[PDB]
């Protein structure tokens, strides 16, 4: 590939596994190339993100160390997309694989991938309302209704991913971004598709605070790992502060689990039953995303 052209998922995945010019594969017709190119200020305009609860704007949102998300607008279709910049050295096929193959209303759609210089630009669905972490940080504890609303979206994302035998591996407030009508799941960098009933990891993956005990133990886990992470995300959404942090992490988590003490006194018995169910230590006794959607607290 020497130019930016429209292609299939198979073309995108082949490019991902594979001189000042730009090359790449566009999956959605929303991204407009002109003469096998996609240049800034000529084809796409990089607009700032709106920090709703801060009355200011931001050119980009920092995502770890080897990631920054910009807000791009296709000058032709006027379509707003998020633009994630991942350097070639730190670029993994997992960053495109799940989003290219599996499309769902509650998974941020990958529109295209463009390599320019030493960085890979991933154009995808822009959560213009921001991340669940941004709301919590700028406002504090969320209201029970907003919690129920967001969770019903995430659970519909996870039920789909787990039906495809996929473990996200990083469900946290930071990876739940939202729009006016819905919330989408982001960051598939640590994602993995299960080949068997149990997944055996080679290294510890995820964010310590939201990690399940079975993940920290490294003996074996499944899609149930995401359910615990959602429970940990829920206690952060409910209290406004992440679990463990207030009381006190790998040693503390492997011994004490779940952090049921971190659940606020204000919490409703319905939501508390949902949070406690999702945080169940035994993965076998922990509910599926499909099961939790049927819970009284959500419906
Ligand atoms: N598609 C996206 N849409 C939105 C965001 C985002 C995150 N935080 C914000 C905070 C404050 C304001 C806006 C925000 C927007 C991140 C992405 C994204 N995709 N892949 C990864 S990793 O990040």
């Amino acid at each position: 590939l020497s130019s930016v052209r429209y292609g299939t998922v198979e073309d995108l995945l082949a490019f991902a596994n594979h001189r000042p010019q730009e090359s790449g594969i566009l999956l959605n017709m929303v991204i407009t190339p002109q003469n096998g190119r996609y240049q800034i200020d000529s084809d796409v305009l990089l607009i700032p993100w709106k920090l709703t609860y801060r009355n200011i704007g931001s050119d980009f949102i920092p995502r770890g160390a080897f990631g920054k998300v910009y807000l791009a607008q296709d000058i032709k279709t006027k379509k707003r997309m998020a633009c994630k910049l991942i350097p070639v050295d730190q670029f993994k096929p997992s960053d495109v694989e799940i989003q290219a193959c599996f499309r769902h209303e509650n998974i941020a759609e990958l529109y295209g991938a463009v390599l320019w210089g030493e960085t890979v630009h991933l154009f995808m669905e822009a959560g213009e309302g921001g991340s669940v972490l941004e709301k919590l940080e700028s406002c504090g504890p969320m209201r029970e209704f907003e919690i129920i609303w967001v969770t019903k979206h995430v659970l519909k994302g996870l039920d789909f991913l787990h039906s495809k035998k996929v473990i996200h591996h990083d469900i946290k407030p930071s990876n739940i971004v939202f729009m006016s009508t819905k919330a989408v799941l982001v960051d598939f960098g640590l994602s993995v598709q299960m080949t068997e009933d149990v997944y055996f990891p080679k290294d510890l993956r995820g964010t310590e605070i939201y990690m399940s005990p079975e993940v920290i133990l490294c003996r074996g886990h499944s899609t149930k790992a995401d359910i615990y992470s959602l429970g940990a995300t829920l206690i952060h959404m409910q209290t406004g502060t992440p679990p463990w942090v207030k009381r006190y992490y790998l040693y503390i988590i492997h011994k004490q689990a779940p952090p049921l003490e971190d659940i606020a006194d204000d919490c409703s018995p319905g939501m508390r039953e949902l949070i406690e169910a999702s945080l169940e230590r035994n993965p076998n006794h922990r509910p599926r995303a499909a099961d939790l959607l049927k819970h009284e607290a959500l419906n």
